[PDB]
This record gives structure tokens, sequence and C-alpha cells, in this order.
């Protein structure tokens, strides 16, 4: 939906995206009460391709209506700059979220910011949607502590395309980045690693090992060790999503299921390695 421009003031730069600028600022419409938003900003000198990639992810993102997936206010598209407004996630990426507050969640709450994702999770798959890029990076945190799954766009990656972006090797399941298949059962892949960045609150998955280590590595059978003080239960889940084969991997409600018994019977969290 278009979004009348006068209904929107910019307040503060917050970040930046691929195409421009990320701001935080206020959007109040007729008959509606003021709203925080979050504003995508595309200035001038883009190409109309890139116009339709940058706008894109609204369409996308305004197929979805789920209390764990980043909601679409709207866009402005008749003015400059083009805007996508969705609503404001106070506390940003959980990764630097995470960073920012190591050792200082408990391991309930980290369970709930994973129960959270999961849950956003089975509604796109549910929907036919295969997300490609799920990582903590692309997760946003309210103030609540509530996380949602964000960054849509369904454009190939460059290596799926004319011989003459690139694939998240780190995060993607081993068929996806052999053979391009990409399903929900290779979210459910990189759902493993989103949990082990959130109990190692936000740590680079495999270190420092190249890309290609790391494609090596995951081919010999290496996994993800647990992170410190990271319950077994939830360290098992995680190598239950990196197994080899797809289709042996759970299925996010399968996924969502085992969150909420560990929720139900917090006791056994306490089992750690
Ligand atoms: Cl990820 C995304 C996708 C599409 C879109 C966006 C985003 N970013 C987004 C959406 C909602 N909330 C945020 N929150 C946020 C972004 C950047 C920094 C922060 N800060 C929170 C306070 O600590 C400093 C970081 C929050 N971003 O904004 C408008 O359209
Ligand atoms: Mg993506
Ligand atoms: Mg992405
Ligand atoms: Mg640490």
């Amino acid at each position: 939906k278009e979004i009348d421009v006068s209904y929107v003031k910019i307040e503060e730069v917050i970040g930046a995206g691929e195409f421009g600028e990320v701001c935080r600022g206020r959007l109040k419409a007729p008959g509606k009460k003021e709203s925080c938003v979050a504003i995508k900003t595309l200035k001038g000198g883009y190409t109309e391709r890139q116009r339709r990639e940058f706008l894109s992810e609204a369409s996308i993102m305004g197929q979805f209506e789920h209390p764990n997936i980043i909601r679409l206010e709207g866009v402005v598209t008749n003015s400059m700059p083009v805007m996508i407004l969705t609503e404001f996630m106070e506390n940003g990426a959980l990764d630097s979220f995470l960073r920012l507050n190591d050792g200082q969640f408990t391991v309930i709450q980290l369970v709930g910011m994973l129960r959270g994702i999961a849950s956003g999770m089975r509604y796109l798959a549910e929907m036919s949607y295969v997300h490609r890029d799920l990582a903590a990076r692309n997760i946003l945190v309210n103030s609540n502590l509530v996380c949602k799954v964000s960054d849509f766009g369904l454009s190939r990656f460059l290596e799926e395309n004319s011989s003459d972006g690139k694939i998240p090797i780190r995060w993607t399941a081993p068929e996806a980045i052999a053979f391009r298949k990409f399903t929900s059962a290779s979210d459910a892949w990189s759902y493993g690693i989103v949990m082990w960045e959130v109990m190692s609150f936000g740590e680079r998955p495999y270190w420092d090992m190249s890309n290609q280590d790391v494609i090596n590595a995951i081919e010999q059978d290496y996994r993800l060790p647990p992170p410190p003080d990271c319950p077994t239960s939830l360290h098992q889940l995680m190598l239950d999503c990196w197994q080899k084969d797809r289709n042996a991997r759970p299925r996010f409600p399968q996924v969502v299921s085992a969150l909420d018994k560990m929720i139900r019977n917090p006791a056994s969290l306490k089992i750690v390695a």
C-alpha cells in the first residue's frame, strides 16, 4: 500500500542496507494512532531493475502476516526518496544485540527467542516460502525480546545465474551449496546454525575457517560443538537440523514442538556438556 509522504516523519539514521539508509521515524495516518516505523530509503542514481529489486522486499513482506515475521506498513513510490516502511524493532539485529548482552540473558529467554524464530519459519514453510538467508543477522528483536524474521527477496543468488548476492556458505545446507536445491529442509539447516549463533551470544559460525574450509569440514562430518554452557538438548536439536540427508532433518512444526517441550520442562536444560 502506498503511503502519503506527509504521513511520515524521519527521526534518525540508524543503519545501512544494500541500497541505502535505514532510519527510524513515525507513521501517522488519518484515523490511526501514530506508530514508530523503520524506513528503508533508496535515493537517486539507481537503475529500474534495482528499484524493482528494492521494492520486491515490500511486495513479499506484504504477502505475510505473523507475529514473528516483520510487518510491512507500506511503501512510498511516487516521491523521492523511494521508501519501504515496516514496524520498528527497537533492539535491531539479534547477532549484534546478543554480542552487546553477552551472557546476560537466561537459557529460558534464549529458548524463547529461538521459539519465536522457529514459529516464523514454520509460517513461511507453510506458505511454501523458502528463506535462503536465515541467519541471526536477519532476525530483528523488539523491546519485549520478540524475535522476527526479516530479509525477503526472490532473486537468484549469483552462482545460480549467467555464467558471466552470493550464497551465505556458513548458513547454507550442503545440498543447497552443491546443487542449489533450496527448500524448507535447507532452511532447517540454517535454523540450526541460528540456534548456535544464539546460544553463543552472536559468535561467527565456524570462527576463522574459510568458506571452502566449511564446505569440506561439513562434507567430512564435522559439526559445530556445543557453545559454552549450552544445554545438551539444544545442541542435539542443532545436530538434527544438520543431518546430511535433508529428509532426516526436523520440519519446523517439530522444531517448534521440541522448543515448547523444553520451555514446559526447564529442568531438562540444566544438562550441559
Ligand atoms: Cl531488516 C529490514 C527490512 C526491511 C525494512 C527495514 C529493515 N530494518 C529494520 C526494520 C525494523 N526495525 C529495524 N530496527 C533497527 C535497525 C537498525 C538499528 C537498530 N538499532 C536498535 C537500537 O540499537 C542500535 C540498533 C534497529 N530495522 O526497515 C524498513 O524496511
Ligand atoms: Mg535473502
Ligand atoms: Mg540476504
Ligand atoms: Mg563466548
